[PDB]
């Protein structure tokens, strides 16, 4: 066991091993920037807030730990270290998580000017490469957006917080019951279109304005999609809205790579059953410069049977404590 030291940052008291130095605040948790003297890397340290205050808090603490311990992918935020100042389970009251400090997120990267097509190719390829890994473990991000994409100054990308309304899929906006993993593919399309054009694709003012902007581009549901909506009140709610066909994306993204327009067409389909997948998008000719079918790995099967269990606080805390003691750091 290493020696810990204490210091308060922005009213938050931190208890970390001496190995992590130069704590600097970055932003249900609190994140700090730090220098790992053991490896020489700049790391991000997250202190979980009130991790065992309630059953819901304890299950969320166990969920984030099991999640990060399983993700071992260069484009997915993984676990560099987990520690706690406690020496037993009865003392176990705080949890700290350490990962890479990329330096920034994709947020507001385009507010002044758009990115080149080659720059977008490299950024979107990394998101999809990590999404194929995340989806292979049967995990849906559900809420992908520029702030969930950790990026460094060389545009190397890692997906963050896996498992604003401008990047949310239409089926989630309409509160439909069934979702597949392509709800994240819709988010990537909204992100990709924003990087190419310099402007948000669907900057809706409220909830109905968000849906109305979406249906103006992708069109109202055709006959094949209407036949799959079970609720009759939901069916007439789209016939409540005005009818208009799907736009030709070539007439929307003027001056863009025709391969980029073709990829957005496959990503922004209203019917999520016909939406392109992460593995299929990696094989698109738009990523010919970066696609390597032998360097796009999938994840080990991920056990999520704990999500349907109702346990006590002391049981979730003991399960979380077992995952801390069994953590083996990466190479
Ligand atoms: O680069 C990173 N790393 C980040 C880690 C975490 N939280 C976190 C998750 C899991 C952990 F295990 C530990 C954590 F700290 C959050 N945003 C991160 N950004 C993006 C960013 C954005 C602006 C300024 C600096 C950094």
């Amino acid at each position: 066991r290493p020696t810990f030291y204490r210091q308060e940052l922005n009213k938050t008291i931190w208890e970390v091993p001496e190995r992590y130095q130069n704590l600097s605040p970055v932003g249900y948790g609190s994140v700090c920037a730090a220098f790992d003297t053991k490896t020489g890397l700049r790391v991000a340290v997250k202190k979980l807030s009130r991790p065992f205050q309630s059953i819901i808090h304890a299950k969320r603490t166990y969920r984030e730990l099991r999640l990060l311990k399983h993700m071992k992918h260069e484009n997915v935020i993984g676990l560099l270290d987990v520690f706690t100042p406690a020496r037993s389970l009865e003392e176990f009251n705080d949890v700290y998580l350490v990962t890479h400090l990329m330096g920034a997120d994709l947020n507001n990267i385009v507010k002044c000017q758009k990115l080149t097509d080659d720059h977008v190719q490299f950024l979107i390829y990394q998101i999809l490469r990590g999404l194929k890994y995340i989806h292979s473990a049967d995990i849906i991000h559900r809420d992908l957006k520029p702030s969930n994409l950790a990026v460094n100054e060389d545009s190397e990308l890692k997906i963050l917080d896996f498992g604003t309304r401008w990047y949310r899929a239409p089926e989630i906006m309409l509160n439909w019951m069934h979702y597949n993993q392509t709800v994240d593919i819709w988010s990537v399309g909204c992100i990709m279109a924003e990087l190419l054009t310099g402007r948000t694709l669907f900057p809706g003012t409220d909830h109905i304005d968000q849906l109305k902007l979406i249906l103006r581009l992708v069109g109202t549901p055709g006959a094949e999609l209407l036949k799959k909506i079970s609720s009759e009140s939901a069916r007439n709610y789209i016939q409540s809205l005005t009818q208009m066909p799907k736009m030709n994306f070539a007439n929307v993204f003027i001056g863009a790579n025709p391969l980029a327009v073709d990829l957005l067409e496959k990503m922004l389909v209203l019917d999520s059953d016909k939406r392109i997948t992460a593995a299929q998008a990696l094989a698109h000719a738009y990523f010919a410069q970066y696609h390597d079918p032998d360097d796009e790995p999938v994840a080990d099967p991920y056990d999520q049977s704990f999500e349907s269990r109702d346990l006590l606080i002391d049981e979730w805390k003991s399960l979380t404590y077992d995952e801390v003691i069994s953590f083996v750091p990466p190479p």
